[PDB]
C-alpha cells in the first residue's frame, strides 16, 4: 500500500499532467512530566515483546540494521498499543479505529512539528528505547536531534502524555487511546479533554498547536468531522459496521493535475481511483467522466466502481 496524497512528493519533482486544466487547484531538559510519559509509553511497548535483535539484510541504512526489528514491529502492530498507524491499510484499518478509541475524541494540529521539537523530546525518545532494549544504539538518534514516521510518531506519544499530565494533575494515562502517523494524531479519553488547554501547555515546550484541519476555533471533534491521514470516517450504508476511509475529492483533484513523468500517469491515476471510489458511486463516475474528457484519460485503465466495492467487502 502506498499513500499518494499524504506521501505526495514535492512540486520540485512534479510537472503539469494532461489533466492540469480539467480540474482546479485553489523546555530544555526532560522534566518530571516527560519522565512519567516515558514510563507509561515504554511500559506499553514492552507488552509487544519487540525483538531487540539487529538486522539480517544510500548509506544511512546502518540504522535499518539497528532498528530494523523495531520498525517491523510497529508495521505489524499499528494501533493503540504502538500508538502508530505507520504501515496501515486505511481500507481495513478504518473499521477498527472506532473500536479502539475511548468515547471522547480530541485532536489538533502542529505548526512546524519537526522544527519545533526541542532536544529534550529526543532524550525522552532515547529513554523509551533504553527501557525496551535498544539502549546501546541510542546514539543513532542524534542523527535527527525509513523510520522517521516511526520515531516522530513515538515522540508524539510522549507529547500527548506529557501535555495531559501537565494540564490535568493525576490523570490516568491508562485510559488514553491515541494513534499517530508522524505529527498527525487522533486521540481519545473517557472524559472530555480540552485541546485548547493542551495547546497552552504546549507553549511551555516550544510547541505550536492549532485547531485540527484548518479551523479558526478548537471545536469538538467527532466521528462526523474528524480526519486521520486526511481521510474522514463514513460508515457504509449496507454494512454500517464497515468504515470507509473517505479522502476528499478536493485533495484528489489537485493531485491528478500533476505528475513526475507522463509514464506514471497510469499508475498515479490508479492510486487516486483507489482512494476516490470511497466517496460513493455518483462521485466516482463523475470523477472518471472528467478523466475521460481528454485523450490520454480515455486511454487509461480505470477500475469500475462495483468491482472495487465488491472486492472491498470480500476483503473483510
Ligand atoms: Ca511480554
Ligand atoms: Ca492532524
Amino acid at each position: 500500500v502506498g499513500y499518494p496524497i499524504i506521501n505526495a512528493p514535492s512540486k520540485t519533482k512534479l510537472e503539469p499532467s494532461a489533466f492540469h486544466y480539467v480540474f482546479e487547484g485553489v523546555i530544555t531538559e526532560v522534566d518530571e512530566y516527560m519522565k512519567e510519559a516515558v514510563d507509561h509509553y515504554a511500559g506499553q511497548l514492552m507488552s509487544l515483546d519487540i525483538n531487540t535483535e539487529q538486522m539480517c539484510l544510500n548509506d544511512s541504512v546502518a540504522m535499518r540494521m539497528a532498528f530494523g526489528n523495531l520498525y517491523a514491529a510497529f508495521h505489524k502492530n499499528p494501533g493503540v498499543i504502538t500508538g502508530s498507524a505507520v504501515g496501515c491499510d486505511p481500507d481495513l484499518f478504518w473499521s477498527k479505529i472506532p473500536v479502539l478509541m475511548e468515547e471522547k475524541l480530541f485532536a489538533f494540529d502542529y505548526t512546524g512539528y519537526d522544527a519545533s521539537l526541542s532536544p529534550a523530546w529526543f532524550e525522552a525518545l532515547k529513554m523509551v528505547l533504553e527501557k525496551i532494549g535498544f539502549g546501546d544504539r541510542v546514539d543513532y538518534i542524534d542523527y535527527l536531534n525509513s523510520g522517521t514516521s516511526i520515531f516522530n510518531s513515538m515522540i508524539n506519544n510522549l507529547i500527548i502524555r506529557t501535555l495531559l499530565l501537565k494540564t490535568y494533575k493525576g490523570i490516568d494515562l491508562d485510559h488514553l487511546k491515541m494513534i499517530a502517523y508522524g505529527d498527525d494524531v487522533i486521540a481519545s479519553y473517557p472524559h472530555e479533554v480540552d485541546a485548547s488547554l493542551l495547546a497552552q501547555s504546549g507553549k511551555d515546550y516550544g510547541l505550536t498547536m492549532t485547531p485540527a484541519d484548518k479551523s479558526a476555533t478548537f471545536e469538538t471533534v467527532t466521528w462526523e468531522n474528524v480526519t486521520f491521514l486526511k481521510r474522514f470516517f463514513r460508515a457504509d450504508e449496507k454494512y454500517p459496521f464497515l468504515i470507509h476511509p473517505v479522502m476528499p475529492m478536493k485533495e484528489i483533484h489537485e493531485s491528478i493535475r500533476w505528475t513526475k513523468d507522463p509514464r506514471n500517469t497510469q499508475d498515479h491515476v490508479r492510486s487516486l481511483c483507489l482512494l476516490a471510489w470511497h466517496n460513493g458511486e455518483e462521485e466516482y463516475n463523475k470523477f472518471l467522466a472528467k478523466i475521460r474528457s481528454v485523450p490520454i484519460g480515455r486511454a487509461l485503465l480505470l477500475p469500475e466502481y462495483s468491482t472495487l466495492y465488491r472486492r472491498w467487502l470480500d476483503s473483510f
